[PDB]
């Protein structure tokens, strides 16, 4: 493949700069208990103790080891854009410490090495051993791809090989699997970087075993003398272990869990060319993205179990839409594109990336949300049914969806832009960047320049070492109508070339060939399916891939009583000095007069209305200018 | 002195017969553990054991004793409108049982007699001792007024005197009060029937002491050795015991508790001539009824704590609106009227009486709601944050709230229709009835005939034994746009006679004088104050005092996808055989056609709508024709 991708834009480059200079350095301090304000992490200390370099007790959540891995993974990806010896040094040191904390059989887990040794693999449902293992594997694979150093990969292959001995359907093995999926998608990347088929088979095994009767979680449960019912009403639906994955057609249960599982299913369907996995992914995909996904790319409608509920139940004010769930959605869409090239997967990838993902952090990377609501009345957040919604971003405990999660996605943004297949180069995302690659063994550089998401002109430059025929696959964004393409100033009728949202342009390509794409970005009035009861009579503003919202700081309070008339004229313009440089939308809305109301609650008096201008900003950029109300779905006319 | 009201109705007399033939007999069977499927009550049996007439253990909730009291109270009121020697013989036996279960000092509490003897008064925050005493006192007063038999009253006077020695300021007294208000209003009635002012001062003491520092509940807490913090995050706001009642300006906490407290407060303001309590009551009245009350007369917007939240937070789908809280609202308004004669108090009484109280039962009286929601999507009742909303009514085994609570209010409805002062007969409610009473000495009979609430025409016949001058005060309903009055066919100019929602008609009345009242009853479109976020862009249908709703059985599924145009062609007509004979509202609405989505979730389309006829029925009558969607607040076009 011999591929390499560099970022050359403003929008994502700023985010990476923030991850590099703010988020990773701060997270490193917290992981090392050097922040006197903060609640202690003990994440690195747990490994020192496990390694025999420090006395003390284990401290933290059962999956504390995964914090370190995700930090290491983000650091690996940062090392790809800017090679940075101080960083590479701390990471190498953490890796060596990890090597020393690893047992000779390969097992690497601090909670069981320090606090409950010999009780390992006895609570797969709850204690995240395989989940921590998986995040560790992902970190080593990325660290290898980034630096070429294989120490971390050797450490993790040993753990994988040991896990491969323990788990299975053969003699003396445990027919088990994790309560929290992750090892399956991690095993795939280990396979993809080692060539070792055993890791493919192990991933296949964990997926194939899930949900099989009699339920492995009932068996380990009983063996622990435990009789209390599982707290989630839906039972093993919470872990998507209720039935085998090939029979799962409805998204249920914990959202991050489901999406980690579907990501793995999709990668396995591709590797095996297995239709049953592929069709289960496709059906689950339709269910999620056409019935249980917010307009922000948010997923998970219920604070209880941080879960999916059922089709069309997408309340805006009690939404959960965990940042990590949106991240997991990105992971899934990328594997879906490798399994079948359909623009709709990249559409959703882009929806999550420019909305319900980076909304999880302040512009300057200093604070974060766990929960990403589509409507906030800060006062109402004292209600019990909304206490999961924090009206301003904050610093976070060993919560579960720690900031290194968003960090590793942002720092790896470049890996999601293009896909190289032998015949065809696919462009998924419209991002100032280049890629040096091989097509037909032909060395080729492709370059994109664009101010997207703020404008829909993309100039692609295609420079092959020597002229040659190959295919350029350009995603046609599903939000756009009327995409246009020119090649060297010549119009190209793309309508006969599009297959499932990509335009296949196969020709002889020469040094300097220029492809201009134009995606008109009008302000759009988005309407939800009438079955989405929460949005009856409501409209959302969107421009390009970016969903807009109204905040109190620009529009005043009581946003429920700002109405957007159907043929108000709407205007967009760039504001270089607002929220790091955003396009804003403005127009004339209507408010309901309150003054005629005379200390009365209910009256037969039809509303008197008055014009006010409104300003809408990008959903991701909300809550950077003080606490206040915010809405995405606005009342119409 | 002697005052008699008999219902001559169809509307309320049908509820009374349901209460007499279905509810009270069934509840007797359940209280007596004679129902083979039902969860045993053991409420009577606890008294048999405490009386030494049976061996066994206490069973039930800590307030189980008040279940018996509430049944006896309802029974007292039934005996007023129809004496039944069998029912009465039953009540007398139960009464003597209470007599024999009572401790020698007057304490009557089964839990603290058979399960924890000697440990009484140790947990006033939780154990409902004074609450059960208050309910027993109310049953005794009621039973005496109804039968003349003083026995139950002697028993409870003895308990009441005992309570007077235990609680107060000074040595050998506990400076305490109940976690669940009730004893305070009950003691007012005991005073009213006995003239013993110690009962009045005891009520005052309990009200005056509440919320003083250091917190009484903190002291008994420390003596119990308990240290983990109270479950409700608002602490003693739940009990309205966070600050003295005279400094309470907003309704907070558990709604029934709040309203039982405000009722006593209003009673004491009148009986002591206490301006500070009168003011406090008025302030709280305005807060509840202008900012924290549903259009149905429901109060209580959060299932967590069954509590008030804050101003203008009135969600329809997650409403609590506990039946017993609207009931309590009725008790409060009746006391508010004895304190300040203003039609607003009776307006709210009527609101709660014709909507959110009787909505708590099936029309045939066999099933009940605890929670009275304003919007139901049955599938969404599976969400954790809506699991308190049952989409059909049912039998209720443990309670706290319901059936004898509703029964006692329905059975005593005649007591809310009129108020007799020295000078003046006030007509609060337009109910087919007659009242024989004494005005400025004279024997006077007044007869009301009307089809209210279905029609706004009323005829009052005034038949004093001999002719005489007195004032007839007639409530002008706040929902009406004008009233017309004639006396013996001649017109009365009433505008000069109206003071605070009552028309004062003072003249010499003669036998057979005929007052005719006309209240126009158009179909009204009701708007909520703009600060009520939940109802931005929605409208509710009302006719007279009755609030209307749309049900799936008449209108099809997806009631959120129903829009009511500016001219919706609203008609009303009587359906004599539907839901016990009701007026239905009909009209034209619009629905969005789903097909333009092509199964997509979010699209920039101009939706095609289509016209449908709709039918609305009284809220109270919803859920008598099968499970389905229901909405009160409908989307406006």
């Amino acid at each position: 493949v011999a591929t390499n991708v560099n970022l050359k834009d403003q929008f994502w480059k700023r985010y990476i700069d923030v991850v590099r200079h703010e988020v990773i350095p701060y997270q490193w301090e917290a992981l090392n208990d050097r922040i006197p304000d903060a609640e202690p992490s003990h994440a690195i200390e747990n490994f020192r103790i496990a390694a025999g370099e420090s006395d003390g007790e284990f401290y933290g959540m059962v999956f504390q080891d995964s914090d370190v891995a995700k930090w290491l993974e983000a650091v690996a990806y940062l090392l790809e854009t800017k090679r940075d010896p101080e960083l590479e040094k701390l990471a190498d040191d953490v890796i060596e410490l990890l090597g020393r904390a690893q047992q000779p059989d390969g097992y690497l887990n601090t909670y069981y090495t320090i606090k409950e040794p010999g009780k390992r693999w006895m609570n797969l449902r709850d204690n995240h051993e395989l989940y921590c293992a998986g995040h560790l594997i992902e970190a080593a694979v990325a660290y290898f791809r980034a630096t070429g150093k294989r120490r971390f990969l050797d450490i993790m292959c040993k753990y994988a090989d040991y896990i491969g001995t323990v788990f299975g359907r053969g003699e003396g093995q445990i027919p088990g699997y994790d309560g929290h999926q992750e090892i399956e998608l991690a095993l795939l990347k280990l396979y993809e970087v080692t060539g070792n088929e055993n890791y493919l088979k192990l991933s296949q095994y964990f997926i194939d075993q899930r949900g099989q009767q009699p339920y492995y979680f009932d068996q380990e449960k009983e063996a622990r003398g435990e009789t209390e019912p599982f707290w989630y009403d839906g039972g093993y639906r919470y872990h998507q272990a209720h039935i085998p994955v090939r029979e799962q057609k409805q998204a249920v249960g914990h959202a991050v869990r489901a999406l980690y599982m579907y990501t793995a299913m999709a990668g396995l369907a591709a590797k095996m060319g297995d239709e049953s996995l592929k069709q289960a992914c496709q059906t689950l995909w339709e269910n999620v993205t056409k019935r249980q996904m917010y307009i922000t790319g948010g997923v998970g409608s219920s604070a209880f179990g941080e879960s999916f509920t059922f089709d069309f139940d997408l309340p805006n004010d009690t939404a959960y839409a965990e940042t990590c769930a949106s991240i997991a959605l990105v992971f899934w869409t990328r594997r879906m594109l490798e399994l079948e090239m359909d623009g709709k997967y990249a559409d959703v990838m882009e929806r999550a990336l420019y909305n319900g993902t980076i909304s999880g952090m302040d512009l300057d990377g200093k604070k974060f949300f766990y929960v990403n609501p589509l409507e906030v009345w800060p006062k109402a957040c004292e209600r019990h049914d909304k206490r999961h919604v924090k009206p301003v971003r904050q610093k976070w405990f060993s919560c579960a969806c720690c900031p290194p999660n968003l960090a590793r996605l942002i720092a790896s943004i470049g890996h999601y832009i293009y896909l190289q297949t032998s015949d065809a180069l696919f462009v998924h995302l419209y991002v100032g960047s280049d890629i040096q690659t091989e097509i037909d063994g032909r060395s080729v550089k492709i370059m994109q320049e664009t101010n997207y998401p703020w404008d829909g002109t993309v100039r692609l430059t295609v420079s092959p070492e020597s002229a040659g025929e190959f295919t350029l696959g350009l995603r046609i964004p599903g939000w756009c109508r009327g995409a246009e393409v020119t090649i060297n100033g010549e119009k190209v009728d793309i309508v006969p070339l599009i297959k499932k949202g990509y335009a296949y342009i196969r020709r002889v390509w020469q040094q300097g060939d220029e492809v201009k794409l134009y995606f008109p970005m009008p302000v759009e009035r988005i309407k939800a399916h009438p079955q989405v009861r929460a949005n009856a009579g409501k409209v959302a503003l969107q421009r390009g891939p970016i969903v807009y919202c109204l905040e109190e700081v620009d529009n005043g309070p009581n946003l429920a009583n700002l109405f957007l008339p159907r043929d108000a004229k709407l205007e967009a313009h760039f504001e270089p000095d607002l929220l790091e440089g955003v396009v804003v939308i403005t127009g004339i809305a209507e408010r309901v007069d309150e003054s005629a109301w005379n200390d009365e609650l209910y009256r037969p008096i039809e509303p008197r209305t008055y014009k006010v201008p409104f300003r809408a900003i990008p959903y991701y950029a909300w809550c950077n200018r003080g606490e206040g109300e915010m809405v995405v779905w606005v009342n119409e006319k």
